[PDB]
């Protein structure tokens, strides 16, 4: 196979033979597949023998195999944290080699926890961040790979980003400093966008990232709504203060309404000045209704219109302004979840109303046919609205059933009561108890991961902004460091147990095979 | 066998509704038979959408609650 | 509530229980539970043609009766 | 709420189990010669138009482990059975 007795001695880790072979000139040969002996000491992590090799000649930390790997890779693959610490104790170079994968990434693909704890805790660390190749097909940054595989190593890395001094003793000046040099690399927010795609919630609740989002929020994110929503609120309020300060009947054409009339008119065509808004299709049809009927409302600034069509256009206007204003509060924090719940139930009900509109059509026609001569069932599309108005428990039953029954105005009396107890079972109880049960299942689904959802919403908001704002403006507003004065699991538990058991049974193989070897080579005379 | 009794009601009262195509009937019994007809047509039409994909689950939920309530209404009818 | 409260104030002004804002908006708050009157508020004015915008009001009403008594009150149960 | 969450517990399986019931109820009614031209058995698509099995996998690895420990321990009994000693007596 190519092996030379220095390599096998380092393969099974016996320090006393590897020192004497080096004392009798072992000459550090490379075998087939290029595995010099320090790779064998790394593959196994026999650090005592590794101390022997390093203290003699040092012409092995630079050797590459036929894969081009160093022994830092093979110590990281088998995950021997004492070995890499001994290797990083000396000046050991790092290369990307025939896979364009580096040393730190290779520790992460084998998911070895303890070595990358010791990597960041050791010195000579920041250049290992910088040595990851850009535009690599499998692993661009190491920090996004740490998000992809080992989140707890990211957590202790974030623990090094946060500083303290004078620990709440005077409590009037208390110093807390953060560092955000890790959350950068162009493409924005890459260390944080990786957290939500690998849905690592504890890293998002880590107080470095909360202060990191609060930096993006206070620099421009809170200012973004004040230019966005504040424009819309400038379109909103002069519609609303117009409708209160005039009666809904008459038509208009003092010294407060004329400026109010033009103000919604300019903001409507300001909405038409954009085909799409600058911040990233329910709102597209909604604003299009909003922008049409706003102009038609204040159209008596230019041409006379009848008051009937004017106020009709105001009805669609003021209803849909505040409806879309509810959609502008969707991208907030304290008010954000209740819109998301509201749209899920609305999307649940609207994909359910294509089913139960026939249920309404059944009772709607059957009440139209049973009790025609009453006024509230005098027509279809009056019987079917009344049936929709009786969904909640608004069955009238006195002026609709009893007071006509005792004067025998019921056409089919035994049928109508039989329809009614069928009705009062069907839509107010079993539909409305179905329709509650869809809500509780959907809201608990939302509240299952709501804390991740509002953060994933908020990091979406900045990344949708960051590809729109010019980068020269970014350069002065980013701070990348804060100074804070406060005086103003069961799945990964078993998964960690699986890797320890799989390592255990692998250690039992080499033990059993070696125990086969003592039987293969042991003399016997007395037992024969 | 819910549809078997349902169509059997559906098929009787349909004929009795349009029975003035052949023999004259009073209007009171005619429209009475139309009331059972148009109510149970759309009720069974809800059962034909049961075997669909986008509309399928809401019938299955509707029948479970109805089977829950109807095995409960033998108790609370005394209440 | 401000959307339907003004929209009912603008659609059916000439009734007494919507005769003013902060009377239309309390009545809209009182119609949260299923207290949509619908007889003396919609039907009995419609058959005498006292509705100013009839196709809009019913279109507002089925939008209303969906929105606040069902999906808000079923949201608000689901938070409980 | 208890019954709907029971339905939504396995609804995605339920609508599929409903749909495969629908075809199999049909397929034993349609004549097989009509089936022969309408089946295609190949498609061409243009888009431009767990915790239980985790422990269960761990049980089989542990049960194999303790079985490997039996043959190891029995063989380790065998080296004691056949090994000479003089100095320790």
């Amino acid at each position: 196979h190519g092996m030379t007795p220095l390599h096998l001695a380092a393969k099974n880790g016996h320090d006393k033979v590897v020192q004497l072979l080096l004392k009798k000139g072992a000459l550090f040969l490379s075998d087939h597949n290029g595995w010099t002996a320090l790779h064998h000491a790394s593959m196994g992590g026999y650090t005592q023998t590794m101390k022997v090799i390093l203290d003699t000649n040092l012409k092995c930390t630079d050797r590459l195999d036929e894969d081009g790997n160093t022994a830092l890779h093979f110590a990281a693959r088998e995950g021997h944290a004492k070995a890499v610490a001994l290797l990083l104790s000396h000046n050991a170079d790092i290369v990307l080699n025939k896979q364009q994968a580096s040393f730190l990434h290779l520790a992460l693909h084998n998911k070895r926890k303890e070595v990358v704890l010791t990597i960041i805790r050791s010195k000579r660390w920041d250049e290992c961040l910088k040595i990851f190749s850009h535009n690599s097909p499998g692993n661009k940054c190491p920090i996004t790979e740490m998000i992809e595989y080992l989140p707890e190593c990211m957590k202790v890395l974030l623990d090094f980003c946060m500083l303290h001094s004078t620990e709440d003793k005077s409590c009037r000046d208390y110093y807390i400093e953060y560092n955000f040099k890790y959350l950068q690399c162009y493409e924005p927010l890459t260390a944080l966008n990786a957290m939500v795609q690998n849905n690592r919630i504890e890293l998002l609740n880590h107080p470095v990232c909360k202060e990191y989002l609060l930096m993006k929020w206070l620099a421009y994110g809170f200012r973004a709504h004040m230019m966005n929503l504040g424009s819309y609120c400038l379109g909103l309020i002069p519609m609303t203060i117009l409708v209160v300060n005039i009666k809904p009947g008459m038509a208009f054409n003092s010294y407060l309404i004329k400026t109010c009339m033009i103000l919604v008119f300019l903001s409507s065509i300001f909405g038409y000045c954009k085909e799409a808004g600058q911040i990233f299709d329910i709102s597209n049809v909604l604003e299009w209704i909003i922008y049409t009927t706003g102009i038609i409302f204040v159209l008596p600034l230019f041409v006379e219109i009848p008051a009937h069509l004017q106020w009709q256009c105001g009805a669609i206007a003021v209803y849909f302004y505040w409806m879309n204003f509810l959609l502008y509060l969707q991208r907030f924090e304290n008010c954000g979840i209740f819109i998301v719940m509201l749209e899920v139930i609305l999307k649940t009900l609207l994909r359910s109303t294509v089913v139960f509109i026939f249920l309404l059509l059944a009772f709607g026609l059957s009440f139209y046919i049973l009790l025609n001569l009453q006024d509230p069932f005098s027509s279809p599309l009056l019987s079917i609205i009344q049936t929709f108005s009786m969904m909640l428990g608004d069955i009238n039953y006195r002026e609709s059933f009893l007071e006509p029954y005792l004067r025998n105005e019921l056409a089919h009396p035994v049928l109508s009561f039989a329809q009614l107890v069928s009705f009062t079972i069907f839509v107010p109880i079993v539909l409305m108890n179905l329709l509650i049960g869809l809500a509780v299942g959907d809201i608990a689904d939302v509240q299952k991961h709501a804390s991740l959802k509002r953060i994933a919403m908020q990091v979406e908001l900045h990344t949708s902004l960051e590809k729109k704002l010019p980068l020269w403006f970014l350069r002065k507003v980013d701070q990348k460091s804060t100074i804070v004065y406060p005086n103003k699991s069961l799945e990964m538990e078993i998964l960690k147990q699986k890797y320890r058991l799989k390592d255990l049974t692998f250690l039992l193989e080499k033990q059993h095979e070696l125990i086969k070897l003592i039987i293969q080579k042991m003399e016997i005379i007395s037992e024969t």
